[PDB]
């Protein structure tokens, strides 16, 4: 069981391949989403003086919203938005689209936690991708295994506090 797009789902996308007017993005869904130079520029595409499939190369991750599905079921992304767009530095972590909620916590509780304990900036993408951002390599590694562990956790009895102690003992040796 995996992720299925829904007009509104902000997602972390991986530019698979580039075309002429569009970029095809890996959305961690059965169907490949599309993002056009039209939507990206808020201006009709102009192959002559304009065109530059160098605004997004292959390998780029992009924070984008799903707006609808074209007459073939392919989801149509948009870069126009809050903080939507290409992602610079940081880490992208893939998780089971299923374990996404138990990483945010009741009222983003479980989430605020990690951001607070590791000081890392975190955005949990409803599609199973996560962008970790913080000024520290060792510190982020922790925050990764932090998400890694929560995901793999088969016995979730008391995990929030049980995880906070993990991070603490982690940074206690990582420095």
């Amino acid at each position: 069981e995996i992720y299925v797009p829904q007009a509104g789902d902000v997602v972390i996308g991986l530019i698979q391949s580039v075309g002429i007017m569009n970029w095809f993005v890996d959305i961690n869904s059965p169907y490949v989403a599309v993002l056009s130079v039209q939507d990206f520029l808020g201006r009709p595409f102009n192959p002559a003086v304009d065109d530059m499939q160098s605004l997004l190369k292959v390998g780029d991750y992009i924070k984008a919203k799903v707006v609808a599905f074209d007459k073939t079921r392919s989801p149509l992304l948009t870069v126009q938005g809050e903080g939507l767009g290409r992602i610079v530095r940081g880490k992208i972590v893939e998780i089971s689209p299923a374990k996404v909620p138990r990483v945010i916590g009741r009222k983003m509780s479980m989430l605020k936690t990690l951001e607070e304990k590791t000081e890392c900036k975190i955005f949990v993408a409803r599609n199973g991708r996560i962008h970790l951002e913080c000024p520290n390599e060792d510190l982020e590694a922790i925050a990764v295994m932090a998400i890694k562990i929560i995901d793999e956790e088969a016995y979730t009895s008391g995990l929030t506090k049980r995880i906070i102690k993990f991070i603490e003992e982690e940074r206690r040796i990582r420095e």
